[PDB]
C-alpha cells in the first residue's frame, strides 16, 4: 500500500512531512505527552529513515512497526 495517502493526512501545511511544530501539534492534538525540543528532536532523527530531521509517514513505519 502507498503510505502517500497517510503522508497526505499527516501533512498539515503542505510540506509533505511533519515538522517540529507539526509533530507536536498533531501529537498534542488529542494526546499530550512530553514537550522537550531535545527529546522531540531526538525522535525526529529516530523516526525518520534518513534521520533528515523530519518525520514523514513512510518514516513512521520505518521506526514504528514496519521496516523503513
Ligand atoms: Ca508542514
Ligand atoms: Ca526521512
Amino acid at each position: 500500500a502507498e503510505l502517500q495517502d497517510m503522508i497526505n493526512e499527516v501533512d498539515a501545511d503542505g510540506n509533505g512531512t511533519i515538522d517540529f511544530p507539526e509533530f507536536l501539534t498533531m501529537m498534542a492534538r488529542k494526546m499530550k505527552d512530553t514537550d522537550s525540543e531535545e527529546e522531540i528532536r531526538e525522535a525526529f532523527r529516530v523516526f525518520d529513515k534518513d534521520g533528515n530531521g523530519y518525520i514523514s509517514a513512510a518514516e513512521l513505519r520505518h521506526v514504528m512497526t514496519n521496516l523503513g
